[PDB]
C-alpha cells in the first residue's frame, strides 16, 4: 500500500488507510 499522510490517487484508494477524496493524501 501507501503509507498514511501519503500522495495518493482518491479513486484508486491505494493506501494503507483509505485516500482522502479532497486532499489527494492517505487517511
Amino acid at each position: 500500500c501507501k503509507s498514511p499522510g501519503s500522495s495518493c490517487s482518491p479513486t484508486s484508494y491505494n493506501c494503507c488507510r483509505s485516500c482522502n477524496p479532497y486532499t489527494k493524501r492517505c487517511y
